[PDB]
């Protein structure tokens, strides 16, 4: 006789542009905001990324409490928890954002069956991508386009992505009182210590929808920078103020709506007729993401499109002996984010013909440490790898940073090396090494390859 609904967060960790949340609140006597956390994640995942998620859930908790509700972090597996709470809470509707990843399809199909057995309606809107990816494939005749230029042609044919959804109401229907499965002590957001991590996170990027919107506003503080953006011309050695938006972790977890980002770019583009165009523009960057999601989700053998241990270990542990390479690998572990062309440098130095190895092994290392780790974006970018015309990937940074400021920041052992040798410290006169307190082979390794 009443509507009791669940809004289930997996991605889409936001209140803004959340059509699943708007549906669950409509005409609802009680709404249960749920995140399902697998407590036994022990089995691979850096504390930096997991803490980013926890911070994002803490932000959601604060947002829901401001509106008379709270987030319920349920422990267990969705297939076991949901049948119990469907009956306990008298649920009539279950809402959640659509997800096209492989595991998500298996998980969501099972939950859809359990909902039907309990008489629960399921509503799953598209809001993680700009477009309904299935719709794009259908309008392309039933096959995903295979080049960026062709893909940009198709979306231009389709038109603008949908507008961001309205903000939710200032007050929300709360969960019912004294429901055993909603008890606060069993449903709070845990800390990185409580989930089992021993080392603290070191990244400088904080999770959550609130920080995402703050960072988006900062990127749009200069419309001329947004209008003139060209990805290949940005500086990979810029760390104090990165040369790109660093919105990737926020888009990965859904703290930031891709649709809101796109709408804001078109606002700026209307007033700047000479703005950059795809693929180098900031809109092009969003379209790279959409392109790889579309191809990845509709391609069965997606990982097969691109056709010894010691070299990988040195690369993994930032001891290759090339300061530019080791500095980036240090940024990976410490920040979990590096500029696109820094990612290119270490990836080419690993796969494009310096250490050979297999690109899959390099992806595994990225998958552990990147805070923007994305099943589709990580793999696709490794394969699309297969710029250094003058500067080889091992001294690439010298073009932008002849003094080696980036290297000195992340490899402080080299902080007193004269700039003439900071990219090739093995060339320094051996008394220069002594003076700088950095002897090659003692304080910093010699190059691992001739
Ligand atoms: C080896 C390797 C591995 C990865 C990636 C590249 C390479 C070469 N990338 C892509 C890229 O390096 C990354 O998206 C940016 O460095 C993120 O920086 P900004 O958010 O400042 O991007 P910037 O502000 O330039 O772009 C804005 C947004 O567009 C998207 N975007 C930009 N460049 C992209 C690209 N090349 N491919 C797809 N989407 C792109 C992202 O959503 C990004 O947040 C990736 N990206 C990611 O989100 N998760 C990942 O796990 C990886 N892994």
């Amino acid at each position: 006789g009443v509507k009791n609904s669940i809004i289930w967060f997996r991605k889409g960790l936001r209140l803004h542009d959340n059509p699943a949340l708007l549906e669950a609140c409509k005409d609802a006597k009680h709404v249960y905001p749920v995140f399902v956390l697998d407590p036994h994640f022990l089995q691979k995942v850096s504390v930096n990324r997991y803490n980013f998620l926890l911070e994002s859930l803490e932000d959601l908790q604060r947002s829901f409490q401001a509106r008379g509700s709270r987030l319920l972090v349920l422990r267990g597996k969705p297939e076991e928890v949901f049948p119990r709470v469907f009956r306990e809470w008298g649920v009539t509707q279950l809402c959640f954002e659509h997800d096209t990843e492989p595991y998500a399809k298996v998980r969501d199909a099972a939950v859809r069956r359990l909902a039907a057995e309990a008489g629960v309606e399921v509503v799953t809107p598209i809001s993680h991508t700009l477009y309904d990816t299935d719709m794009l494939v259908a309008r392309n005749g039933g096959a995903a386009p295979l080049t960026m230029q062709s893909f940009t042609k198709l979306v231009d044919r389709v038109g603008d992505p949908p507008a961001p959804a309205p903000d939710p109401p200032a007050a929300m229907p709360p969960p019912a009182e004294d429901m055993p499965s909603a008890a606060p002590a069993a449903t709070g957001v845990p800390t990185w210590q409580e989930v089992g991590f021993k080392e603290p996170p070191l990244t400088v990027f904080k999770g959550g929808e609130t920080e995402a919107l703050a960072r988006l506003e900062a990127a749009f503080q200069d419309p001329k920078w947004v209008a003139g953006f060209q990805k290949p011309d940005t500086d990979p050695s810029a760390w104090e103020k990165p040369a790109t938006t660093v919105l990737s972790p926020y888009l990965k977890f859904g703290c930031l709506s891709a649709r809101l980002f796109h709408a804001r770019l078109l606002e700026v583009y209307r007033r700047h007729p000479a703005h950059s165009q795809p693929p180098v523009s900031l809109r092009g960057q969003l379209l790279w993401r959409e392109f790889f999601y579309t191809v990845g989700s509709t391609t069965p053998n997606f990982h097969r499109m691109a056709g010894n241990p010691e070299f990988l270990a040195a690369w993994r542990e930032a001891r290759t002996g090339f300061p530019w390479i080791d500095a980036i690998m240090t940024q990976l572990v410490t920040w979990g984010w590096m500029h696109h062309l820094a990612r290119h440098s270490v990836a080419c130095f690993l796969t494009r013909g310096d250490l050979y190895v297999s690109w899959e092994r390099g992806m595994e290392v990225f998958e552990e440490h990147l805070i923007d780790q994305d099943h589709y974006l990580n793999a696709a970018n490794w394969m699309w790898l297969s710029y250094f015309r003058v500067y080889s990937p091992v001294v690439f940074g010298k073009k932008y940073d002849p003094e080696g400021r980036f290297i000195r920041k992340f490899l402080p052992v080299l902080k007193d090396m004269p700039a003439k040798y900071i990219y090739e410290p093995w060339t320094a006169p051996l008394e220069v090494q002594r003076k700088a307190g950095c002897v090659v082979g003692r304080d910093y390794p010699a190059p691992i390859v001739d």
